[PDB]
């Protein structure tokens, strides 16, 4: 029944109990133990061989970054982060992700300013995703230099991208190598609000291209990557004869807001044959239908291969719909999307 064994690490007693209560309230999981710090966690992980580790990083002394840093280095396993939306919460939470956490759950200090059940189902599904996750896709890997040269394409050229679980790391590998002369890239990463901005700001540092959180009405131009905001949907629009970002609060699609379908459908519509689409690591089918539509309007579509994905769900679905032109290794995606958008069409 409750085959998933979890070890949570929280300095707070009440927090350590809340986590066990909610974990044990589901039939497919159980709390094997809890640890107050990265030292005791090391000990009880060795003893209980748990499947999933939940890491609350907001603890003073030696925090979860240097243990998590060594946990994944010397014999890794599935780790699900716990956050405090707030400012450092993100930076640290993205650090952990860039370090190896599979995913994260949010709870502003307490299950405060938010509701317990929704929180328990969030915890529940994240632990499932982490329990089946392809931990080997997170093997340390130099992102490519790969593509790094070239001149400006027609402004009709665009690259649209969707991702979820593990996307934060995947996205970096697709964007980092791009040159400042690259076509616009519009991206929907299933992420909570606020986190999306911090994410955008971390990429912006690591990349040559500019990376920012998309905003309603703004122009879509080369040398830029546009990250959709959490709890809002993002799509491509057109004013006159130029693209522009469009942000809206429509209902979640595929029970997601921002949704990759919502975005891909608008691209099929306004960019058509002048786009390239890439579906990356994630769970569920968000992006599959919207991607077929891109393929139908004329776009060359790319899906991340299974051995590259922490979660093959999303790419898989897109592929099984016949909406994909080719499956690429994550380490070739940047060079392939850039080479696809750069051949013809302006003419």
């Amino acid at each position: 029944m409750s085959k998933i064994r979890v070890l949570s690490v929280d300095d707070s007693a009440l927090m350590r109990q809340i986590m066990t209560e909610i974990i044990n309230s589901h039939s497919d999981m159980e709390m094997v133990a809890t640890a107050p710090d990265p030292l005791v966690a090391r000990d009880l992980i060795k003893k209980f061989n748990p499947d999933v580790l939940t890491l609350d990083v907001e603890m003073p002394r030696m925090d979860g970054l240097d243990f998590l840093e060594k946990l994944m280095r010397l014999r890794p396993m599935p780790v699900v982060m716990v956050s405090s939306l707030t400012g450092k919460g993100s930076e640290v939470t993205l650090r952990a992700l860039e370090l190896g956490a599979i995913d994260f759950v949010t709870k502003p200090q307490l299950g405060i300013r938010e509701g317990m059940l929704a929180y328990s189902e969030m915890i529940a599904e994240k632990v499932r995703t982490a329990a089946r996750a392809r931990i080997a896709a997170h093997k340390p890997m130099a992102a490519p230099t790969t593509l790094k040269a070239g001149p400006l394409l027609s402004s009709e050229k665009l690259i649209a991208i969707g991702a979820s679980t593990g996307g934060t790391e995947a996205i970096r590998h697709v964007l980092q190598p791009l040159p400042l002369s690259s076509p616009a890239v519009i991206i929907t990463q299933h992420m909570p609000p606020g986190f999306t901005r911090s994410f955008a700001e971390r990429l912006n540092k690591l990349c040559q291209i500019s990376v920012k959180e998309a905003e309603d009405g703004e122009r879509v131009l080369p040398g830029h990557a546009y990250i959709a905001p959490g709890d809002k949907h993002m799509e491509l629009a057109r004013s006159g004869a130029n693209y522009q970002i469009k942000i809206h609060d429509g209902p979640p699609v595929n029970r997601h807001r921002p949704s990759v379908d919502v975005l891909f459908h608008s691209v099929a519509k306004h960019a058509g044959r002048n786009a390239v689409g890439v579906i990356l690591t994630g769970m569920g089918n968000d992006g599959a239908a919207g991607m077929l539509a891109m393929y139908q309007a004329g776009a060359w579509t790319i899906a991340q291969n299974e051995a590259s994905c922490v979660v093959f769900g999303m790419p898989r679905e897109a592929i099984n719909m016949g909406g994909v032109s080719e499956v690429v290794d994550l380490s070739q995606v940047s060079q392939q999307m850039l080479a696809k958008i750069s051949a013809g069409q302006a003419i």
